[PDB]
């Protein structure tokens, strides 16, 4: 029964920082349990067409300006002038179906009402009242009847549209997503990592290989009566800790509070969570962000953009819904008065090539669609088809003419091969990360979380801390939290 | 009287239309000059063409009441009143061209970070300048050699919000959040038109030039034209500008009121605390139409040198960046200049150009000289052009051509007058670095007692210095004083 000072469950990003701040702070006989193969979790850079390589978790860096990952990253460029990054956020292309290119418009001027619909929700909310939440696409519907007065009949029709790119950062369809939690203040640009497994990689690196146990599934967390706690491999393995760090996601967690423990990831827990921490569950969800990548054998196309976002169709007769609903009940109504197709939701593409010189698009998809193509990622003939449509599109309006299947192996655009995310599948992570359905209020979980089992079983990851909640560097502090807090009380 | 109304501005015209509104008679509004609208002035130039020299705009239309008010009246009548003009801004440099939209230069995507950084420092107090300078330093590792040296002449625009140079301004309140689109007023004089005539006519009393309030503490206020009447009311309601106001706390200048009680303290203290700014309008009336429509908004950049980039990739910290950086003659080209491109928004082939202190001044003064003014901004009216498809400008001013109906030809020029107006004395409410609004917002909603109130942009919260903000503390001290009466 192998003694420990503290033992991490799960090697993402916030498990690898954890390890990292307990050995920086001296602290010895630590252990990593990791149920994959691979360290990073959320964080994997796969291979594809001739080598290239595309972060399929997360790809950027956000809140560049605080973000206290991305600044350590930045120091170590400015200090070796190597290149870990690349600022690139751009002006976005809009693309329709039917009217082709949409953005920056000098008729529909769509950024201009989404910057003032973005304004009409703040004031929505940041009243502070018992306000009530509703879907975004709820939230969507009252803008455009509360200011319809003022709205051209195309920017009731595409407005709408074009602002669900939001649905891509929560991985959410506008009608799952909590009105109240869609609009984030992003603290300056956004860094593309050129290779967010360098970021893994350089942190793993940072404390005793010895500390790392691959392909270890934790199956059950016992708190003993006499001040520690004890840890089950699957593979018989027992371990018994002063202090145990669970950084395995959310919904990985939540299998806890189900019955039935042969479920791959799952935890026992001895007590069982407290009535705070399960209680927690009802009140936050889980989004399911997703990625295709499309590899073709040379860029020929325009590289106005790395933004690209094609909208879903739209409707004149919506509008004329609009133009006549005496109220918000009716409106619904009349909305309510077949089959998912790529048009049927917004998609977010990124053109590689002018970013990172790689003739290849990484497109970002949201729930529904991404369970349902990612079922479905072995079939990729299915895939080309799905895709064909918005992909001939895109290179319409970017100067070039419909993409040629060439996955079977000079101005016409033929695609090599096709990457898709399996994260809503894969038992160790089921699903992307924390986002808020109707209704939820993150502050539940995160309060839960970062208090506690009790003094010896602490968690850590994205899903339990306010400042970049669900992102890479939010899951990075949480585990310089917990490490911290145990060095210090190890300390004396 | 009831209650005397001093200032035919949006505030003064608004109290009396409630006080009217509220049942209260005999009531008197008294304005300096000869018209109503004070800071709120429609002209009219060449071919019957007209143009607000004064507001233009309906701010914040999500929440601005009176914008509100305006648009139920176009719902009932149909008639147009305004336009939803906010378009994608053209920001032209004379050397480079068009910087806007740019695939490289992302300007708008780094000004948007410039604008995250101002609010996280602020959450002490520099100029906006000095702000703008902060952010450079210290995120140049992430801008490209033309970030460091575009940005901040686009960033500028604000300049325009406030009517005050970079080096002047409060980057304490450079950013300031709007509540949705701004609509041009099509005619702000109706606005003022319709609430001139929603109380007694016999009220207004114009060429009025108040000299002095007094109140005597048996219960009364004692206000007189210096055309030597006198008045007697129980309650006033200030609204001559902030600038006006503020020559009471010195030593006979026109417009000045002398107050009897002095102003008390908090209130002359206020003075110290926030400042005006001076936006000026110049319009340029051409022919007709011979240029590209592609958006209403176009700002030119003030010059800027690869100079300044090095100075900022070599700057040690911050107090070396100054010395570096303070290593003349005033053209077009040393400053931003705003130009609303009318004809895309109302069909009117002119432009109304938006211009900032220190060069407001000196062009209002020479605002007679035709030639001198159209010399002055001939290059960045080219510039204009030439970006817009079109060709140099012609000078057709005088009343003779017919060498036209190609090139674009300039008939007249109108310029506002606001900075030496006595009446008016600069533009509205602003902000210089050190500045604290609130403490004149304050000191002008309570007042100098029960019976001598203040109204006009310089004494609200909300809609501070704009045309609603005065429209409502006309209403607010009007409704306090209903009250009291109807008592
Ligand atoms: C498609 C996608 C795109 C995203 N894009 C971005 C982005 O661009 N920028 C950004 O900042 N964030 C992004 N995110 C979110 C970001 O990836 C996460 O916030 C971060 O990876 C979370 O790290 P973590 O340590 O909190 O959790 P994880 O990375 O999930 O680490 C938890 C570990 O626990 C292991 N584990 C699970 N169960 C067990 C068990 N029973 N026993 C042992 N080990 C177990 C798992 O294998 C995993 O390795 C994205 C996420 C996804 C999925
Ligand atoms: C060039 C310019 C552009 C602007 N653009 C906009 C815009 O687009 N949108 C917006 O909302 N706002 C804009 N503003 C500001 C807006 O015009 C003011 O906020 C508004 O007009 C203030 O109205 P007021 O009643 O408070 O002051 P005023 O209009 O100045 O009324 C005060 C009155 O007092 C009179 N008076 C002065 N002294 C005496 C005296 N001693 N005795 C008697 N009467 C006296 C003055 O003649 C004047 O008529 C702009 C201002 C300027 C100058
Ligand atoms: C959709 C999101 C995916 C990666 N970041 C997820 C953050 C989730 C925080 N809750 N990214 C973007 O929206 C984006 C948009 C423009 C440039 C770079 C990134
Ligand atoms: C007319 C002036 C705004 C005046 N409104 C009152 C502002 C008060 C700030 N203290 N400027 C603009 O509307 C403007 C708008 C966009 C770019 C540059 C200028």
């Amino acid at each position: 029964p192998a003694k420990k000072k503290v033992i991490i469950i799960g090697a993402g990003i916030a498990g690898l920082k954890a390890a990292s701040t307990l050995h920086q702070n001296g602290i010895q006989d630590c252990l990593v349990l990791e149920a994959r193969d691979r360290v990073g979790g959320r964080l994997q850079t796969v291979t594809g067409y001739q080598g290239r390589k595309y972060d399929i978790g997360a790809s950027w860096h956000h809140d560049t300006l605080t973000n206290p990952l991305f600044l350590e990253e930045a120091q170590l460029s400015l200090n070796d002038g190597r290149t870990r990054f690349v600022f690139d956020d751009d002006n976005f292309i809009y693309i329709d179906e039917e009217r082709g290119r949409v953005d920056h418009d000098k008729e529909l001027l769509l950024e201009i009402v989404d910057n003032e619909m973005s304004k009409f929700a703040e004031l929505e909310f940041h009243q502070h009242l018992g306000v009530s939440d509703c879907s975004f696409f709820q939230l969507v519907m009252k803008y455009l009847l509360q200011r319809r007065q003022f709205l051209t009949n195309d920017q009731i029709r595409y407005l709408p549209q074009l602002c669900r790119y939001l649905e891509l950062w929560h991985g959410l369809d506008w009608k799952l997503l909590s009105a109240k939690d869609t609009y984030f203040g992003h603290q300056g640009r956004n860094a593309f990592a050129l290779n967010y497994d360098s970021v893994v990689q350089r942190i793993a690196q940072s404390f005793p290989q010895n500390w790392l146990k691959l392909s270890c599934e934790v199956k059950s967390i016992t708190r003993e009566p006499s001040k520690n706690v004890t840890v089950n491999c699957e593979d018989g393995t027992v371990y018994n800790a002063d202090y145990v760090i669970i950084t395995v996601p959310q919904s990985v967690l939540n299998l806890s509070v189900q019955p039935e423990k042969n479920l791959r990831g799952r935890i026992e827990f001895q007590p069982p969570l407290k009535p705070v921490i399960q209680d927690a569950f009802d009140k936050i969800h889980f989004g399911a962000l997703g990625k295709v990548i499309f590899e073709f054998e040379e860029c020929c196309w325009s590289n106005e953009s790395s933004k690209i976002v094609t909208l879903a169709n739209s409707t004149n007769e919506f509008v004329e819904i609009v133009r006549n609903a005496e109220n918000l009940d009716e409106l619904d109504s009349m909305l309510e008065r077949t089959s998912v197709t790529c048009w049927s939701q917004p998609l977010f593409f990124v053109n590689l090539s002018k970013s990172t010189g790689v003739a290849s698009f990484m497109m970002l998809m949201q729930a529904p669609l991404t369970n349902h193509i990612e079922s479905i990622r072995e079939d990729k003939e299915r895939l080309f088809s799905f895709f064909q449509p918005v992909l001939n599109k895109i290179m319409k309006c970017l100067d070039s003419e419909d993409v040629i299947d060439g996955m079977r192996p000079a101005n016409k655009p033929v695609l090599r091969n096709i990457i898709v995310s399996n994260w809503t599948r894969d038992p160790y992570s089921r699903g992307a990360y924390s986002a808020c359905f109707p209704g939820d209020d993150p502050v539940d979980m995160v309060v839960a979380m970062s208090n506690g089992q009790d003094s010896r079983i602490r968690f850590a990851g994205e899903h339990t801390i306010m400042d970049g909640a669900g992102c890479a560097y939010g899951a990075w502090e949480s585990g310089r939290r917990e490490a911290t807090r145990i060095s210090d009380l190890l300390k004396l």
